[PDB]
């Protein structure tokens, strides 16, 4: 059984995957914050841009079994066209994504991506691992393919994550009043810091979900 | 000898490797455009957004060497660093990249890509090899690492790019009057037909050089 606020069809806007189409499977729920308001300032993770809360966004509900999800999320894709690619989010994924979910979805011819923060442990099996770690949370998941580290965040041993097993580096600037001042400090640090490059994130700018 | 428009360190706007740290080199002069406004209305190729007449831009001029050239590229990028990246587009390189600047980027440590129209033959100890057709121009390099196609222009077979032998397929916005028209055209493309992903000019959106 999977809780699971929406899932829609768009562009991955973030990370070395911007610009690929992905159905996004927004699972409800994460263990470094509530979703309310009024926990946001006393929780672990607290600069969160998502409502992960509940199960009534577009697509979302509660689903039977795997094969319920994957129906849903297949049917999402355009019809006759490869490429199949879904981007297991939330809220935090591993809550619920589990081995009868990454089957299924593998079965029906999808890679999978997840964004996970980096504090459970992920399935090895899924496809692209993007793990985003929050400064104040511990990070049990120390390789992957990409690490997309949120800044500025108080606490944050910036330069060290680089020792971490990844293929690529990424600072995303964090998005709320200071973004604009976030993203000039995260351009100054890659240009300071090449093993770094710059995730933006672009669906913001394209104005799409 | 080489004729160079700029040399600048930033962020790659561009393609898979957007958001990387990169010094551009920019060669100046192209065999599509004379880079003359008063040409552009009669150009094989006529949207071009970049100014690549003479040799007078930041750290432009005749470089007399390889050795001269590499000797600027290396001094721009942050001491002590790694990761060295160089990013040679123009105009269109290929009039004037050739084997010993190739081999002298590599031997100081460089990774290389270029940014071509693909009318021209390219070396393939290129490390990186972008190739942005253009609709009435030759296509002779027809294998590659991306195939970034701006969007839309006149006469294109843009479904039969996606025969050619590359890693990644891009549409990219054509920016003028029209881009924000042209960007709606290039998400829904994509996903449309998503063997193709977007390629953003982030550098815009960044306000960065
Ligand atoms: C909403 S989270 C969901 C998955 C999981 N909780 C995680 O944190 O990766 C998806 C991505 O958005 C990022 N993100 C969240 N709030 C953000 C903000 N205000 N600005 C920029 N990125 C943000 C997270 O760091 C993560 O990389
Ligand atoms: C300035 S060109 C130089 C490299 C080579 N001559 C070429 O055309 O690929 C670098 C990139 O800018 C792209 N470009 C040029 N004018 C553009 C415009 N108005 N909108 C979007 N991309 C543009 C080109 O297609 C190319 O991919
Ligand atoms: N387009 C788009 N790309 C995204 N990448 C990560 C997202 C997330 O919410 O996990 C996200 C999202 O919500 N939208
Ligand atoms: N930041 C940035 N990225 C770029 N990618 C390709 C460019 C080009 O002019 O070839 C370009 C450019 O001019 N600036
Ligand atoms: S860990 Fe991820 S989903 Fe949870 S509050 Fe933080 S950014 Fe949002
Ligand atoms: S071929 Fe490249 S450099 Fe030449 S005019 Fe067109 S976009 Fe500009
Ligand atoms: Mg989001
Ligand atoms: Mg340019
Ligand atoms: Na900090």
């Amino acid at each position: 059984t999977y809780a699971v606020k929406e899932i829609f069809y768009t562009l991955q806007g973030e990370g070395a995957n911007a610009g690929r189409p992905a159905v996004f499977c927004r699972f409800a729920g994460c263990n470094l914050w509530s979703g309310r308001e009024e926990d946001r300032a006393q929780a672990v993770c607290r600069f969160c841009d998502t409502d992960f809360v509940g199960t009534d966004g577009e697509n979302g509900g509660k689903f039977k079994d795997a094969d319920a999800l994957v129906a849903t999320i297949a049917g999402l894709w355009p019809a006759g066209e490869a490429h199949r690619f879904v981007v297991c989010t939330g809220g935090e994924p591993m809550l619920q994504l589990d081995q009868p979910l990454v089957d299924a979805l593998h079965a029906a011819g999808f890679g999978i991506a997840i964004e996970t923060n980096g504090s459970l442990p992920v399935l090895e099996s899924i496809d692209w691992i993007c793990v985003s770690p929050k400064a104040d949370a511990p990070l049990v998941v120390t390789k992957g393919n990409e690490l997309k580290v949120v800044i500025p965040q108080d606490n944050q041993r910036l330069a060290d994550y680089a020792k971490l097993d990844f293929e690529y580096f990424l600072v995303q600037p964090m998005d709320g009043p200071s973004r604009d001042l976030n993203t000039k400090l995260a351009i100054d640090w890659c240009k300071r810091h090449p093993q770094w490059r710059l995730s933006m994130q672009t669906h913001k700018y394209l104005n799409i979900p």
